[PDB]
């Protein structure tokens, strides 16, 4: 009987990992202090949120700028959190010398495999768990027709797994996407890929679904049963950027309560299903979120608010796990 119980201590209860993303360059922040106090008092996983991403850790094509991403890897090795890396291929801001310039197949599948096998080398064994490719299925559910895409075809996902799983056999790959909780036409055609590249060999291990959803919750049934046809593909799953964002106008203490409500539900379905490993949120104090910039009108979509104090969701989660455990 420790006076404090924290989350990661509970998680470690239910040999699961429980954690957060890091914001660019939290070490140097106004508040780094109180920041770092509670990620390591709560947490056991950190993804970096950016500087592990093409723009930072690859910034021209023969440079490569590790120096944040150890930044973050040291204060989890620090706290004895595992790190979640992220992410090693995606459609969105990549750098001018990708962007600016017209590819042909051989010459960008070059490009991705250095990339990879850089990277990944680089951190063996320090990174467990990669997400080797991120959100590459549209909002159809067609393959996104990104830069990757749209020069290699459909190759590059299998070629991207292959290569990292070749650059550090011990670590976790998982495909990442939002949008895919529960089973609708996007789930659908990401679980048919799945299924085609684990038939040729392909080692995806595990399925990361990231959680950004609002005060309306999910459908609760849908995505118990699209945990369950996941996780009997072979696969671990990884909840990767949990957020619940709500209206920033009006009733906050009402929406307060059905943050909570949605927290504890997703918390009691995932710890139904042992193929869940971990469940991280998108970050941890409201002060310090992508949501507000990206969702407008929306916010306040995390565990703790602008000044640090736990939300009516934080308590709402500890006492499922609490409960779960006894």
């Amino acid at each position: 009987h420790m006076q404090n119980v924290s989350l990661r201590e509970l998680a470690e209860k239910l040999n699961i990992y429980i954690g957060f993303a890091a914001i660019n360059n939290f070490w140097s922040l106004s508040d780094e202090e109180k920041y770092m106090e509670v990620a390591r008092r709560e947490f056991n996983i950190l993804t970096p949120e950016n500087q592990m991403k093409w723009d930072t850790i690859h910034p021209e094509r023969d440079r490569y700028n590790f120096t944040p991403a150890e930044k973050h890897v040291e204060f989890a090795e620090e706290n004895n959190m595992i790190v979640h890396g992220h992410t090693l291929v995606w459609h969105n801001q990549l750098p001018g010398w990708i962007t600016g310039r017209e590819w042909t197949k051989e010459e960008l599948l070059n490009v991705l495999e250095d990339h990879i096998k850089t990277v990944v080398s680089h951190f063996k064994g320090r990174v467990k768990i990669w997400d080797v490719v991120n959100e590459a299925v549209s909002d159809s559910g067609t393959y996104r027709e990104s830069v990757w895409y749209k020069t290699i075809g459909p190759e590059y996902i299998e070629k991207a797994f292959r290569w990292t799983k070749e650059a550090d056999p011990d670590a976790i790959l998982i495909y990442n996407d939002y949008s895919i909780e529960e089973i609708n036409a996007k789930s659908n055609f990401v679980y048919n890929m799945i299924k085609e590249l684990k038939e040729k060999g392909v080692p995806v291990d595990g399925i990361g679904f990231q959680m950004h959803i609002d005060y309306r919750g999910l459908n609760y049934d849908s995505f118990r049963r699209n945990l369950e046809r996941f996780a009997k593909l072979g696969l671990q799953i990884y909840i990767t950027e949990m957020d619940v964002r709500i209206p920033l106008s009006g009733s906050e203490d009402y929406y307060l309560k059905k943050q909570a409500e949605i927290c504890a539900k997703i918390f009691d379905i995932c710890l139904d299903n042992p193929a869940v490993k971990a469940i991280q949120f998108w970050g941890f104090t409201d002060k310090y979120s992508w949501v507000p910039g990206f969702f407008k009108g929306y916010g306040k979509a995390l565990l703790f608010d602008e000044n640090y104090n736990p939300k009516p969701c934080y308590y709402a989660i500890k006492e499922v796990l609490e409960k779960k455990i006894e």
